[PDB]
């Protein structure tokens, strides 16, 4: 077994590389003056098995084009199995045709993976794990709620975990369950005592910030004593970090799927919950 | 019979929707804040047969992956059968490994191709033409030299057709013979009667521009009355444009495989060429 770490791996691939004391090959990559990749495999492989880490977090096409290219060239190579460890899945809010004649990008995308030559996938928090089912060969989902639980606890004191949606309910109750906290949802349609309490709210994304910022409302309207925001991939998005600030989001905590910053971001660093799950 | 206009024709499917009456179905196409890619096929195509128009010009990976996307969205829609018109190939540079472990970029590309359900690929000046067997459907290679042959004898005067290396020598070679003009290719390693001629140097791509110009050297050093470059695809590269005035070329000849500008730059719609094709 190696490790190969893609164009896109956010520490995870070295990380993975010592928690699980297997060797770490680094992928060769730079940009055309066209705008084209190049990407080399700089190692043998022949009957190697690979772990390849590469994320497709901001810029999307390009780290899919890269994942693809780097995937057929280790299938090419000889490696005995393709483990494709991608953090941050693209394409996966487009789980199906919302209006006739969309594209569902997420078929498109996985089965463009088991062509090419991926044995294992391995995902972090896809945003809905049935997509996943397109894809062929063997899948390994990662929820990364025993890490965020963890830190949740070491930050905030007193924590009442609120989910935005009923999409986020149960991310929030398996993780307030290891944590003790009480846990609720908002309801959209037309416990509760979070009156007094440290609210902490929790998605699987964070984009715009749009419903983070509306379920911050109601908290403060309810007695929350602070809000802080969670999601495990943070794709904050022009405003975003500005327009949470704003509406008084004191914290921000995000996972290394996704590429970030410091002031804040409070970043748990998940190589250790993608290792239990190979 | 229908058109599907993609993300990326510059002009092309308009075009050939006039020439070959056939009707005219537009891909709704947008960016989400993400950065990722929205692609809805707007029409009924239940039992039609498609006429897909995506070039993959910059930004290539995304215009891939959207081609990837609305393929597949054909192909799942009913269709009957998928025709791929993709005036500019990106990734054809990428013909083999020139060194060992390298990516053959063309060939996971294509392969994606045949997977995602594109029946018959149309290509204008491949980088080079073996290339395209990687793809297992029906080919139909564009080499739009009448055209280009008749845009030079419009503009140039006593034309001598220089290609830059032997690479570029039939295709000079074809377009010189069609006007009877004068041929030659420059010689790299360590007719000519090029003096007081105004020449025209053809190649297939023109990126940086750096053949065009140590060739536009060897021209004015022979006696060039004049220097004129001509490529089938122009992805002028940051300098590019101005690094050739500077070296004398006057005139500038593309077409709309790639999107362009006008001070200059004479461009060619090669959508007639493509018809012919068909
Ligand atoms: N990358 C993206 N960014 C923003 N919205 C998206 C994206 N992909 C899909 N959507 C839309 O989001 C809606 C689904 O909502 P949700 O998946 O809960 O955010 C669908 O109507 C999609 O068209
Ligand atoms: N998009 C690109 N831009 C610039 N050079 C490239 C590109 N793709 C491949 N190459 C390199 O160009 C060389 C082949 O030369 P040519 O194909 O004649 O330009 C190979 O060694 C490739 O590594």
């Amino acid at each position: 077994m190696i490790i190969i770490g893609g164009s896109a791996t956010n520490g995870i691939d070295e990380s993975l590389s010592k928690i699980l004391s297997i060797p770490l090959v680094k992928v060769e990559n730079k940009i055309f003056p066209d705008g084209e990749s190049y990407i080399r495999v700089p190692s043998s492989i022949r009957d190697e098995e690979v772990l390849l880490v590469q994320t497709t977090d901001y810029p999307q096409d390009k780290h899919l084009i890269e994942l693809f290219l780097i995937a057929e060239t280790i299938r090419d190579l000889g490696a005995k199995k393709l483990t494709a460890i991608v953090p941050y899945l693209a394409y996966s809010r487009q789980d199906r045709r919302f209006k006739d004649g969309e594209a569902i990008s997420i078929k498109t995308i996985l089965h463009i993976l088991s062509e090419v030559g991926v044995n294992t996938l391995v995902v972090v928090e896809p945003h809905k794990p049935e997509e996943l089912s397109y894809f062929k060969g063997e899948l390994k989902i990662v929820h990364p709620y025993h890490q965020i639980a963890r830190k949740i606890k070491e930050i905030i004191e007193d924590p009442f975990i609120l989910a935005p949606d009923r999409g986020a309910l149960d991310r929030a109750r398996k993780i307030a369950e290891e944590i003790n906290a009480p846990y609720s949802y908002i309801e959209k349609e037309r416990n509760i005592n979070l009156k007094g309490k440290d609210v902490v709210i929790i998605d699987d994304i964070i984009s715009t910030g749009g419903t983070i910022v509306q379920a911050t409302r109601l908290a403060y309207s309810l007695g929350a004593k602070s809000v802080t925001a969670a999601a495990i991939h943070l794709l904050l998005v022009g405003g975003a970090k500005e327009r949470l600030r704003e509406v008084g989001v004191k914290t921000l905590i995000g996972t290394n799927t996704i590429n970030v910053n410091d002031k804040d971001i409070i970043t748990i660093d998940v190589s250790q919950s993608i290792a239990l799950s190979l």
